[PDB]
């Protein structure tokens, strides 16, 4: 079994030894250079259809926390933009920092945000998530930057349950959560082909990164930083800086949905 994490001893600089694809041709995240991303008129409109989303549970997995959805039917889907066909929402999670000047995985002209939200979707033509991650177009991850300012009211139900999943392996019931409350006003985005940003680092993701960040309060992100990487009863290791740094772009072009 693997023992990867975000520390000096097991952090992103080490991952390549158990996961050689870490040094691959389409790794994530990347720096988005706004002055070399080109507007693409071929991109179709982005369609976020979360009206029927059914959240079930929230889990501390020792790396982040996942809010899990019922993906047994097309209840919450992402379509359009660069995507062919229908991608089903399975979970969302965040990456965040020890301080407000770091935490995001993607950067914008080398700017790091306080955190980044990932809404993870799988291509329904592959029938299940485990099959989809074996395909170069298997997943679509919608990435949203968080900056510290005004509170995000639609985030507070997540903040308030974190006390109940402090340590690795803890879960709580988390029904009737509406992920539409986490979106910014604008769906303007950048898109590029990439990877999972954690082991197993599979090159199966179409990244869609929204240009407009959402604002959350200092108090909201301080509550993320009280989570633990460790299990119950173990020495406390605060769950902070669970982000992978920007990886080489190599032979890829980032496309913008907007002028
Ligand atoms: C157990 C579990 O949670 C997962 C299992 C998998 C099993 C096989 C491939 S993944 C999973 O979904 N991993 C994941 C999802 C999104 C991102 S990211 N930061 O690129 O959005 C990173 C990791
Ligand atoms: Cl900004
Ligand atoms: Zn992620």
């Amino acid at each position: 079994s693997h023992h990867w994490g975000y520390g000096k001893h097991n952090g992103p600089e080490h991952w390549h030894k158990d996961f050689p694809i870490a040094k691959g041709e389409r790794q994530s995240p990347v720096d988005i250079d706004t002055h070399t991303a080109k507007y693409d008129p071929s991109l179709k409109p982005l369609s976020v259809s979360y009206d029927q989303a059914t959240s079930l549970r929230i889990l501390n997995n020792g790396h982040a926390f996942n809010v899990e959805f019922d993906d047994s039917q097309d209840k919450a889907v992402l379509k359009g933009g660069p995507l062919d066909g229908t991608y089903r929402l399975i979970q969302f999670h965040f990456h965040w920092g020890s301080l407000d000047g770091q935490g995001s995985e993607h950067t914008v002209d080398k700017k790091k945000y306080a955190a980044e939200l990932h809404l993870v979707h799988w291509n329904t033509k592959y029938g299940d998530f485990g099959k989809a991650v074996q395909q170069p177009d298997g997943l679509a991850v919608l990435g949203i930057f968080l900056k510290v300012g005004s509170a995000k009211p639609g985030l507070q139900k997540v903040v308030d349950v974190l006390d109940s999943i402090k340590t690795k392996g803890k879960s709580a019931d988390f029904t009737n959560f509406d992920p539409r409350g986490l979106l910014p006003e604008s769906l303007d985005y950048w898109t590029y082909p990439g990877s999972l940003t954690t082991p197993p680092l599979l090159e199966c993701v179409t990244w869609i990164v929204l240009k407009e960040p959402i604002s959350v309060s200092s108090e909201q992100v301080l509550k993320f930083r009280k989570l633990n990487f460790n299990g119950e009863g173990e020495p406390e290791e605060l769950m902070v800086d669970n982000w992978r740094p920007a990886q080489p772009l190599k032979n890829r072009q980032i496309k913008a949905s907007f002028k």
